[PDB]
């Protein structure tokens, strides 16, 4: 059901796969982050360990705040792909 | 029952296949998302784990909100295909 | 009973085949959709699982609402085919 | 049924083809425009996204408002063609 | 249905193609611009980041304000093409 | 749909591409500039580091203030291109 | 009584076999689950053994709640098989 490489069943299967992969990734990351939060403690506001550890958790927070826009762009990509498929069908179907 | 590659039984079978695939995909995604919702907890509004986990669920929500328009375009594609078939029949049947 | 490829018995057989295929497809889709409806539950209006699952059922609804016009065009195609056959007969029968 | 290239059956078939093509085009455009209208939202009257998006929908509206006169001229062309055919018949039929 | 290269079905197909392409482009641009608006924040009116970022969004706004007249001229082009076709038909049809 | 190299679908695709590229560029620049603003600190008004660092941020500000007119001219270029296309069509279509 | 591999007696025998197997499986599972329920006790709501044992019975409950949809799909499969057989008969019986 297509013309050259655009196959609606294949597209549906790809959507299935990407959705399940993203769900698994989110699950694993949340489960691991809970363990991270449990492991690290709060020594004191101004002692040696605070200076030793604070920037690391800052970097953690920053990177995890960068994740959302990555996911948004990844989602955007599929609309472009489907649109290109539709245009390719229309071009030489007539 | 066609002229070159347009076969009404084949079209009906293709519609059958795509419908069943989409149904299965929705079923699997809902079943898995229920497990995801059960697994992840809500630690606190402002502790370390919240900073660690919130953007991930934000990305989840965004991608899953992107799904609907993907499905809509996928549905639109079939009308174009059937229309191209009709035009191709009319062109050289007379 | 024809001139080149237009055979009334063949046309009747083709109509038989397409009708039975469409009936089977509708039967299977309804039976499977009942199972889909039974499987998925309604967690809550505003919790995590709702955000996780709602757009999927929205896409389900949209695609299944797209089906009717597909069926209508598929039905329209046969009138065109029979008309082309009649014209082809008339052209060189005299 | 003609003299050189003017064939009344051919003209009727051409009218059939153009009518069906225009109908299909209008159908597809309306169906797709409904999806476009559903997809785009209204963020706010004066925020960043409004400045980012408004001229695009303005261009959409303008082009789609240009369509009608295109269709009108396309319709006008057929009268000219049929008239030229009639004149050509009259010129050397006598 | 034409004389040399002017084909009414071809013109209708071209109109179909351009309309669908413009719709897709507007859709993609709006969807992406929403993500852009979400990503960039408003640091402060007078700090370093404001000086660093403001002219960029100014250029964004300017270019997107330039789009409308581009679309208008693109729409105008088709009337010229159809008119040239009509004149070419009239010139040597008689 | 053109005469030699002027193709309305190609023009629309080019507009799509340039718009998306400009959006991506603005996004990346804003995201990076936020990091720049976060990284550099304000030592003091008159110490060694101030003399060492101030002209650099001055140059940053100047260049980023130069960007807007660059974008404006880049936008202007497209109107010229489309106009040249229209004139070229008109010249030898008649 | 068939054409290639579709044999109505064979289908009836297969239905017999699957029905009896499913009945036996349900019987054995219920009989064993009764023994499981008898064996495990309820120590206390909050002591060590409760923490040690509760998630296991939770997993038991979850998996056994997953069984029903598995059975439903297994039942659905037979309608598809019989339908494919009917279509295959019709295709080349005429």
């Amino acid at each position: 059901f297509g013309t050259n490489g655009f196959d609606i069943p294949t597209i549906a299967i790809a959507l299935l796969i990407v959705g399940v992969i993203i769900g698994l990734s989110g699950l694993i990351l949340s489960i691991f982050a809970t363990a991270t939060a449990s492991a690290i403690s709060n020594p004191s506001p101004g002692t040696l360990a605070y200076n030793l550890t604070h920037p690391l958790i800052n970097g953690m927070v920053s990177f995890f705040s960068f994740f959302p826009t990555l996911y948004v762009l990844l989602g955007v990509t599929g609309i472009v792909l489907i649109a290109a498929g539709i245009i390719s069908i229309i071009m030489e179907k007539f």
